[PDB]
């Protein structure tokens, strides 16, 4: 219950990593041939026509986010300290979770749209790309729930690090060493939140976050085929 | 009593709800239709000053139509109605305007329109003033309020007995408290979702920061070339 020098230094390293590779991420989507209507924020009756371009765009931004995210982790000495296998296994399992956690950063609660650069994503756009409604609703509830907590870079990065060092993921060997990492990550998350008692005013913030981390994992386990198909 | 909050709710929804979806009706410069755009202060100003003037008028009219459906209000000396409105109108406008504010992008989404501070800046308004306005809207928005706490907050400001020109600052400093604590109570009747520490105090702390800017800055809210037929 209080952050020591080691911990404060860790937060900074995380933030640094996040800021270089993920923060600038969302503003690069426009480079991946986005369909014209994506540039409009207000389009109640606008048609979308062909799926291919829209579809391959989502394909584009998804690969780019997963790439940057990999870089993100790669900039963490703690992560590098693990075995090749374990890393590939942790990323292979936490990339989607870090993605929506990072993406919530551009999410607007008032309009339930993500503002990435000059682009404006709406749930209906994913619908038009063939994503399952139930999937999309869950993904949406998550983002609404998480935005309502009024988080900031620090809380976002810590949370992401918490999801990264999860041992329960298949293919891991150093299960107990890594589980130690996650616990140190959560304790820093928790204590960090307290340090900001005045800013963060939702009750049971920590639990609510870890709770949402649970919801996220469930959603992927359930509609995993939606993503596996996108990746091909 | 809690039925007075049904009177307020129906008043607001009828004349102030669709208030914002009509701004598109008053010759808004094409750029207000875009959410992502360059700041060009060397651009034409007059057409934008004209717009803000037309919608400032329009808004005032609906806020009048609003208060004109509050029995507790009409049942007062016309010399006070005018007086109270002479200073509340503005304050309400911003409380009601806040429902179109997105905390993420800091824009105001009114119908197909997207208003930015940059716009008030170009219109020629002064920093500090705008700064207060933005600060007000960021703070208030961060409290996750819904209609009930809006119409409510608004009405307690509607009856502010310490306003210049009021006749019976006796029956007014009564009608207000006859709702100030009715606001504090409702806040608890929903203590679950409204979990901001010390809402009320923070709320009234906002009603006070609105008045202070309603004053210090007023000479400019006036300027708003009040000529329509002036163009053919
Ligand atoms: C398509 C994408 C982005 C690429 C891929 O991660 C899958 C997700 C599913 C969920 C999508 C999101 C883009 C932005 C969307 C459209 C907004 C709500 C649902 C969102
Ligand atoms: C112009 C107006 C509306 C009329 C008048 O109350 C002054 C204010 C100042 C502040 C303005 C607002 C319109 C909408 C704006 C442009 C959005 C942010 C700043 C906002």
């Amino acid at each position: 219950l209080q952050l020591n020098q080691q911990q404060k230094e860790l937060v900074q390293i995380l933030l640094g990593a996040h800021t270089r590779h993920v923060g600038p991420l969302f503003d690069q989507f426009v480079q991946f041939k986005p369909p014209a209507y994506l540039f409009m924020h207000h389009r109640p009756f606008q048609p979308r026509g062909p799926v291919l371009p829209l579809l391959t765009h989502f394909a584009d931004i998804n690969t780019f986010m997963v790439q940057q995210i990999i870089k993100f982790t790669k900039d963490l000495p703690l992560f590098r300290s693990l075995t090749m296998e374990d890393q590939i296994s942790l990323l292979k399992g936490a990339a989607v979770e870090i993605l929506h956690i990072s993406l919530n950063t551009t999410f607007c609660l008032q309009t339930e749209n993500f503002f990435c650069g000059p682009l404006c994503y709406k749930m209906e756009d994913a619908v038009h790309a063939g994503f399952q409604y139930e999937f999309l609703e869950s993904i949406l509830h998550f983002h609404k729930n998480l935005k309502g907590l009024h988080l900031q870079e620090p809380e976002y990065v810590l949370m992401a690090a918490t999801a990264l060092f999860s041992p329960d993921r298949p293919g891991v060997t150093q299960r107990e060493e890594i589980d130690q990492l996650q616990e140190e990550m959560a304790l820093i998350l928790n204590n960090h939140i307290m340090e900001q008692q005045s800013r963060l005013q939702s009750r049971f913030l920590y639990a609510k976050l870890m709770g949402l981390l649970a919801d996220l994992r469930s959603i992927n386990n359930a509609y995993s085929y939606e993503l596996q198909r996108l990746e091909e």
